């Protein structure tokens, strides 16, 4: 490992509260996409311009075009992405990837299928994996171990801000290091179980002063890319019974009303207790007790080997600034700013 004297940022755009992304080129000149930076997973990926205009997602987003890119540099191998609302498939491609003011040599995904849900509803083009190796399909370098390579980097870490929906900054990543401006006090670093996964131990969930879930111990992913805090059916089922949460098809719900008097949840990560309150996991839209408010807390059940698992993604990350150290194999929190 190389270290240089180099941090980059990209300015993150928020939609929403649940969705949180900057900006990429790709080519020459560069074709620029809206990306979501995701820590739960490896690859890089962008519609093509091979895909079909009967997938109505293709004709509503940026088009990455290879006949336009004088370093575009052809592959073809076949690749199929999976996530949690839906799946992507395309085919590999090579090309110069501008991320923050870094040119990188990268391997990414065009991708030629992608369904209306939940692709329709996304505001960004395609995804950027912040993950390790080991997660990656087709066993393609991600982007940070290609910019870990170029030895520009002062520190071996990057970092996550997401702001609360607001003209003001939609959220902040950091290469490289952290930015001071955007948190407070001390960091709090938790050891990853293992490399290849930014997967840490979840000793409890709290709601209110007793220890309600995950009483002998559980997983948490830090997951950049998921929009809410989220556990397996069973545990989920468990916490919206103790909120007195209704479930719906999609979320849980409360009366409008009874969002701020609802109890603050915890989760013990490492030596701390890192708590929310109401504010961070209800949309609360308005007061009315003639009206229905959505939870930022959904069920998602994970498959091995990564799950089960909870995903600590944006509620988390909006109350707790985020660092991934790929130097130490750990995560950093602290209460964000
Ligand atoms: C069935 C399944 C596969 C994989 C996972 S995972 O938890 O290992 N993978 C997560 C990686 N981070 C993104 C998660 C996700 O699907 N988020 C929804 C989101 C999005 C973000 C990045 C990449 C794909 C999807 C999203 C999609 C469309 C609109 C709004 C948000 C899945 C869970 C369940
Ligand atoms: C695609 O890229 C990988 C990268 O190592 C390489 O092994 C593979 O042979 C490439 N395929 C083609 C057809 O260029």
């Amino acid at each position: 490992l190389t270290l240089g004297n180099t941090t980059s940022s990209v300015i993150l755009t928020n939609y929403m509260d649940t969705q949180y992304y900057g900006e990429i080129g790709i080519g020459t000149p560069p074709q620029t996409f809206k990306v979501v930076f995701d820590t739960g997973s490896s690859n890089v990926w962008v519609p093509s311009s091979k895909c079909s205009r009967l997938y109505t997602a293709c004709v509503y987003h940026k088009l990455f075009d290879a006949s336009d890119s004088s370093s575009y540099k052809h592959n073809g191998t076949e690749l199929t992405l999976r996530y949690s609302t839906g799946t992507v498939s395309g085919f590999l491609s090579q090309d110069i990837i501008t991320v923050g003011g870094i040119t990188v040599t990268q391997m990414f995904g065009e991708v030629t299928e992608m369904p209306a849900l939940p692709f329709m509803l996304a505001e960004f083009d395609g995804v950027v994996g912040m993950g390790f190796i080991e997660q990656a399909i087709g066993r393609v370098t991600p982007i940070f171990d290609n910019i870990i390579s170029q030895g520009v980097l002062k520190e071996d870490v990057f970092s996550f801000y997401y702001n609360r929906d607001s003209q003001s900054l939609g959220g902040q990543i950091v290469l490289g290091g952290s930015d001071p401006q955007h948190y407070e006090g001390n960091f709090h670093y938790i050891n990853l179980i293992k490399t290849g996964v930014w997967q840490i131990q979840m000793k409890g969930v709290s709601v209110g002063s007793s220890t309600l879930l995950c009483e002998d111990g559980c997983l948490a992913l830090v997951d950049t890319g998921a929009s809410y805090i989220s556990g397996s059916t069973s545990s989920i089922e468990k916490l919206m019974e103790a909120l007195g949460a209704k479930k719906r098809l999609f979320d849980y719900v409360v009366k409008c009303n009874e969002g701020p008097t609802l109890p603050d949840i915890s989760f013990h990560l490492g030596g701390k207790e890192y708590t929310l309150t109401s504010a961070d996991y209800v949309f609360q839209e308005s007061y009315s007790s003639k009206k229905l408010c959505t939870l930022a807390i959904h069920a998602m059940d994970i498959p091995p080997p990564t799950g089960p698992t909870w995903a600590l993604g944006a509620t988390f990350i909006r109350k707790f600034y985020t660092e991934f150290d790929r130097r130490n194999n750990r995560i950093g929190f602290a209460l964000a700013r």
